[PDB]
C-alpha cells in the first residue's frame, strides 16, 4: 500500500543526556530511523513528534514533501524550534523509509553522490574529556592534558579539531559557558580572565597539534558582540580555522566578521532558509552551519542551494549519535557546496551497542557507506538495555 | 521564605480544543495561575514547562526576570515558539504570585494603571458560531445568521467586531482556512471563488452592524503578498477597522501595507522586540498584535515600550478563556499605546464554572478589576469536572 | 488615600556644583525621595519640578506611568533635555515612594534582582583629584601623582578606573574639556599637544594599575569624528576596556567605531528609546551608557530592554551624590544586560552627612541594599546645614 | 565699549498664557529685545536665560555666534528644547542691539531684503474663538460660527486660514487635543467620532471661505500614524493648502506623507539643521515649518539654508505677540524659499498697548518695516499694567 502504519518515538541513556528516535513502519514492513535531541535546549520535541505522527498514519511515505507541507501548516503560528525540529525528526524517519524501499542510500534520494569521503574535524576535542570525563577519557584536567589530546588527534591522522572555552587557572578546570547558564552571568561579558585563559587553552592545543592540523574555535552564545570582538583582538595573531559565534543579531554578527580576522561560521541552530537569509544578506558569515538533523535533510537541501547561490560553503552540526553521523554523511555527499564535516570522536562506552554499523574513517575522512537508508539503525534491544535518564544536556 | 515550594499544570476541556493552567505556589501559601494554550499550533508547552518548572522550585518567587534570564540561557539554542510560550506561562504564574504576595492587582507591577476601562472588540464574531456551533450558539449557517450576529453586536453595545474568510456559495457554509491546512492546498492561491466570498460576506455583516460599529477582517496567513494585495484591491471601497495578515516576510508584509487602503495589523505570532523588529523597521504594519499569554506578560511590557517608540499602538491577541482575558486586561491597563482589546464574546455553556471570577463589560468596554493577581483563578473541582479531550485547536 | 499630598524640590552645596532633591509626601506619609542634577548642562530642572509636580498632586501616587504619559503629553514640544530630566527625577521619587509603599526595595519594581552585587569601575579617577582639589584629596598635580592614585586604586581591589583628558607639559597640570568651552576652542581639533598629553597621562596610570586593573578612557564631546579617529590611531596599542565617546552624530560616531580597536562606548546624554534607536541602527556603540537619573529609571528600563535586543549592554550614568548610586543601584541589580557601574569613589567630607546609608564596596563591587526604596534617604537637617551656591558644574 | 551690560527677563498677561521678553543693554545704551514663550511645553527657558546671560555680560554685543558657540558647548549634554530656546531668545535680543547698533532693520543682517511683503496665512481660525473665547471674539461655539468666521477671513482679504480638529456633536463644541493631554486619552487613537467632525467642521469652513481661500488642516502631534492615515483618506476629496502634522519619527512621518493626496508639514518643534536632518533625508515633508523664536533667527538662517539645498521650502512658526511677529517677519524677508508666514489676527485687547508698534497688514500680505531692530519694542509700562499669571498654555 506504501502507506505510513505507525510512528513512533524511542529513548535510550548517552550518558548526559539521552538519545532519542523516530521509528516509522509502512505497510511493506519497512522501517524508517531518525535520531533527534532534546537535550540542546529542547524539551518537547517527543510530544510534537507524537501529535503530527498521528496525521501521518495512513498517508504515503513516499509523500515527504507533502507531510512538511501539511504539517507546516497546522504548526505555523509556533513554527522553529521544537516544532520544527519534530517536524525535522519526521521527515528524516521518512527519507529513511523511502529509501529502503526504493532500495537505495538515501543520498540517492539527494541528487546521487558527489563524493565518496568526507573530511572531518574532530569535535568537542577536548571539550568531552574535560566536561563530561565520566563518559569520555582519558580525563583531561590541566593544559598537559589538552596538549596531549591535540597530539593525539595528530597521530591518529585527524586534520582538525574544535575547542571551546575554558578556564585553567581559578580553581579546578572547567567550562565557561555562560551563554548556557554555567555559570550564570547573563550579561555575558569578556573579561581579562576569559581572555588569558583562551589563550593558555588554546597555545597548549597548537603546541600538541603541530602546525599542520586545523584548530577551531567555538564561542557558541557565550558572549556579546562587543565580547566577541574583544576574544577575536586578542587572538589575532592565531591560525584559526574558523571562529564559530552564534547569534541572533545578523546585524551584530555582520558586525563582528567584518573585524575579524579569521573564518566566521554561524547557524547550527536556524531553521530554514527564512531564518539564514538575513545573516547571508548581512555578509555575516563565511561559513553556514546547518543542523539537518533539526530541520530534516530535504529542507536542508534547500538551505544548501540558498547558501550556494551566496558562494557560502556548509557544515553539518553533528554531535550526537552514530544515526546522526550517518544522516549528516548522506547530507554531505549531496552537497556540493560542503566547507567540511563535524564529528565527535570521543564516543560512549556503548555507542557501538545501539547501532547495527559504525562510522567508518580513514585518513581523517568519513567514509561515506552505500547501504539502504541512511546506513545503519538503532538496535531496539540495546536501546531497552540502555534506559534513558531524566532530561541532561543543557537543562542538567 | 518567598521561595516557589511547587510548578504543576492542569488542563481542561474548551469543547474543541483544551484550556491550560500554571499552578504556582509558593511557602506562604500563595497561588500564582496563568492560562496557556496548545491548541495553536504548539504541541509541547506542558512538556518544556515541567522542564523549567524544576529549576524554579526554591527559587524566589519574587526574582521573575532572574527566572526568565536563566531560562532564556538554558533553552537559547530552541528558543521562540513552544519554549518562548512555556517561558511565558511560567512567568504569568510568578507575576500572579508576587502581585498577590504584595497583595495589588498585577498592574501595579506594570507601572500602574492608567485607565479603568478598555473599548473591545468581538473577536470571531461569527467565526465561533460557524466554525463550533456545537458549542457558540445560535448557530450561523447562512449570509442571514451573519447579519444577525452583526446587528446582536450593535444591540449588546459592542464598538467592533472580527470576522474571518467564509465560503457562502459552494455547499454548506464553511471557512477557508488554507494557511492551517483547512483545505490541504498549501500555495495558498485566491481566486475568485475567495473574493466574491468575501465580498458578500462583508456586506452582510455591515448590513446587520449598520454604519457606527467598525468591522476588523482577520486573513491570518491564509494568502501569499500577491493574494492578499488582490483581497485589498477587492475590497477597497470596505470600511474596515483594520485588516490582519500573518506573515513570515517582513519585506512582503511591508509591500502589501504599503498598497493597503486599510490599516494593517500583524505580529500575534511573535516573540520578543526580537523578532518584532524587522516588521516595524520595514514599516510593516500599522497596529502591532502582541500575544502576552505566549510572550509572557513583562516581556509584552517590553515589546510594548519599542512599538511605543516607533508610534506604533499595540492590541493583545486574546482568544482563549477568562483567565487569559484578566491576564490581557492588566496589560491593556498599563500600556499607554494601546489600540483595542480583543475578546470573544461567545462563551462556552461551563466558562464561567472554571473560574472565580468572569470579565464584565460595560457599554463596549471591559472593566478593569482590582483584586489581587490577574483577577481570576482556574477552579480546580470545576477542572476535574470537565476533563480535557486530545489535543483539537489546528491539531484536530 | 494613596493620594500624593505634595511635591517639593531642595538643593545644597557639593563643593563646586550642588546636589538636588525632589521629595514627594503620601497621605499616608510615606516620603518618596530623587536625586537630580543641574550643573551638567542643565539650567531649568527644578523650574520643570514644580511645574510638573503641581499637577501630580492629588493623582495616586502607585500610577508612575499614567503621570509620566500625562507629562509627556503636556511638555510634548519641548521634549528631552531639561524637560525630560525634570519628568525623570518626579518618576524616580514616584519608584521610592511606591516601593515604601509596599514595603520592598525598588528593584521589587523592577523586575526583582537577578544580582546581589554590582562590579563597578572609580570613575573621574584621577579626574576629581586634579580637577577639583578643593574637594577631593589628595591633589593630583603632576604625572606621579596620577600614578599613584592608580596604585591606591588597584589596592583597594578596584578592577576598573576611568580617566579624562589632561594637559602635563604646559604649565599647571589642567583638564581639556573644550566640548565644554573649557578652554574656548569650539573647532575641538585634536593637535599633538593633546596626543602627546593623553599618552604620558594613560602610561603613568598603566604604571600604577598594574597590568591587571582595567583602563577607561572618557573624550567627552572633545573633539569631532576626525579628532577622536587621530587619538584612536594613536591610542591604538594601549589596553583600554572602552573609548567614551559623546555625539549627536548616529552616522560620525559609527564611522569612529568601525575604524576603532578599543569599545566604544556613548549615549550617557540621550534620552528615550527613540534617541538611542539611531545610534543603534548605525552600529555606533559597544556599550550604552543610559543616565537613569535624567530618563527615569522605569524608561531606562525601556531603553535596557531595548538594547538587550540588539545584545548591547548597558552601563549607568552615575557620578553625583549617594542617592543616585542607590537609584542606580538598583537598576542595576534588575537589568540582565548589564555591562558595569559606574561610580565615583572621592567623595565629599560631608557627602556621608546628607544621607541615612552610604553605599557599600566589597572586593571592587557595589552591594545592592535591601532596604524598602531606593536605600538611602536624604536628611533635611544636613541638607539645610550645607547651604547651595550658584550654579556651578560645566556653569561655573 | 560695544559691552553687554545687564540681560533680564520680563513677562507679561497674554490672557490664557504669558508672554515673555529678553532684555539686553549695552554700554552704549542700546536696548535689544526679543520675545520667548514657556506655556508651549516649555517651563525652564527662563531659568536658562538668567544663567546664560550671567556669562554675556561683559562680551560683545556684535558677537552673537561667538555666545551662540559657547552657549551650546555649556549646555552641550542637555541641548535642544528649554534650554535651546534660552539660547534662542538670547540671539534674538543680541541681533536686535546688534541692528540697532549700526543702525538697520534686523533683515539688513541677514543678506538684506528680497521681498517688502510677505503672504500670511490667518492662523488658529477658528481656533482661538472657540478655545479662548474670554479673550478672542466674537465667540464661536457652532457649526455657523465656524462658517462665518472663515466669511470674515474673505471679506477682510485674507488667503488662507488654518484650523484644527474639533468636536461639534458630542455637547459644547470643543477642541481634541488628545496628543496635549486635552482629553487624557495617550493612545491617541483616531474613531468614527474624529473623522466625521473633522469632515463636518472643515465643510463648514469651506462653506464660508469659499472656493479661493486656502484652508490648512493643523493636526500637531494627535495621533499615531495610523490615525493619520486614517484622517487623510477621509479628507482625500477636500482641498487643503497642507496637512501639519508633528511627529518623532521621521520614518512614521515620511510613510504618511508617502499616501497623501495632500502636502503635508511638519518640524515647528524642531532644534537645528541636526534635527531636521532625518525628516529631509526620509523625504518625509513638503514644508519645513522653522521656529525661529526657539531656534533663533540666526540658527533660523542655516536651517532654510538647508532646506534649500533640498528644494524645501520653510515656513515661520508665529502664534505668540506682535514682537515675536516682528522678529518672523525680518526671517520671512530675507530667505528665498520661504513658503508663506503663519500670524494670528484675533488679538488680545491690550495687545497694541504692549508693543511700540503693530504689525500692518494690506491685501493679505504683512508689510516689512524698516525701522531698526525688529520693528517693534515691548513697552515697559504697559508690561507692568498686565502682570503675569502662572503658566498657562498647554501647562494650564
Ligand atoms: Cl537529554
Ligand atoms: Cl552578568
Ligand atoms: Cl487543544
Ligand atoms: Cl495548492
Ligand atoms: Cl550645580
Ligand atoms: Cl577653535
Ligand atoms: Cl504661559
Ligand atoms: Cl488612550
Ligand atoms: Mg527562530
Ligand atoms: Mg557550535
Ligand atoms: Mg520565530
Ligand atoms: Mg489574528
Ligand atoms: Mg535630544
Ligand atoms: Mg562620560
Ligand atoms: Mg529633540
Ligand atoms: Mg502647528
Amino acid at each position: 500500500s506504501l502507506k505510513v502504519v505507525s510512528v513512533d518515538t524511542l529513548c535510550c541513556d548517552a550518558g548526559w543526556r539521552n538519545y532519542h528516535f523516530v521509528k516509522l513502519t509502512t505497510d511493506e514492513g519497512i522501517v524508517g530511523w531518525s535520531e533527534f535531541d532534546e537535550g540542546f535546549g529542547s524539551p518537547g520535541v517527543t510530544a510534537v513528534i507524537e501529535q503530527l505522527g498521528k496525521r501521518l498514519v495512513g498517508a504515503s511515505v513516499m509523500e515527504h514533501e507533502r507531510f512538511f507541507a501539511e504539517a507546516y501548516c497546522l504548526t505555523r503560528p509556533a513554527t522553529g524550534g521544537v516544532v520544527s525540529e519534530g517536524i525535522g525528526a519526521i521527515e528524516n524517519a521518512l527519507l529513511d523509509a523511502k529509501a529502503k524501499t526504493l532500495n537505495v542510500p538515501c543520498y540517492e534520494l539527494l541528487g546521487g553522490k558527489l563524493r565518496d569521503r568526507v573530511p572531518v574535524y574532530w569535535s568537542h576535542c577536548p571539550t568531552w574529556r574535560i566536561n563530561h570525563p565520566k563518559f569520555f577519557g582519558p580525563p583531561v584536567t590541566d593544559l598537559d592534558g589538552v596538549k596531549r589530546t591535540a597530539e593525539e588527534a595528530r597521530e591518529r591522522q585527524f586534520r582538525a579539531i574544535k575547542t571551546n572555552i575554558f578556564i585553567h587557572d581559578d580553581g579546578p578546570l572547567h567550562a565557561w559557558r555562560p551563554g548556557f547558564a554555567v555559570p550564570f552571568q547573563p550579561a555575558l561579558n569578556v573579561d581579562r580572565k576569559v581572555l588569558r585563559n583562551l589563550r593558555a587553552h588554546l597555545e597548549a592545543l597548537r603546541d600538541g597539534a603541530g602546525p599542520d592540523v586545523e584548530i577551531l574555535l567555538d564561542l557558541n552564545f557565550n558572549a556579546k558582540p562587543e565580547g566577541y570582538l574583544k576574544i577575536l583582538r586578542e587572538l589575532a595573531d592565531f591560525d584559526l580555522f574558523w571562529v564559530e559565534i552564534d547569534s541572533y543579531s545578523p546585524q551584530g554578527l555582520a558586525y563582528v566578521r567584518n573585524h575579524s580576522p579569521h573564518p566566521i561560521s554561524s547557524c547550527e541552530t536556524l531553521f530554514g532558509i527564512r531564518e539564514f537569509k538575513p545573516f547571508f544578506d548581512a555578509n555575516a558569515v563565511d561559513v553556514a552551519i546547518v543542523d539537518t538533523i533539526w530541520n530534516g535533510v530535504w529542507q536542508s537541501m534547500k538551505i544548501a542551494a540558498f547558501a550556494d547561490a551566496h558562494d557560502i560553503n556548509v557544515a553539518p552540526h553533528n554531535f550526537y549519535g552514530h544515526l546522526c553521523t550517518m544522516i549528516n554523511a548522506n547530507f554531505a555527499a549531496a552537497v556540493p557546496n560542503l566547507r567540511i564535516m563535524e564529528t565527535d570522536i570521543d564516543r560512549l562506552a556503548w555507542e557501538d551497542e545501539l547501532f547495527t554499523h559504525a562510522p567508518e574513517y580513514q585518513n581523517g575522512e568519513l567514509i561515506i557507506p552505500d547501504r539502504p537508508g541512511w546506513g545503519t539503525d538503532p538496535v531496539e534491544e540495546a536501546i531497552l538495555a540502555h534506559p534513558p535518564k531524566v532530561m541532561g544536556g543543557l537543562l542538567q
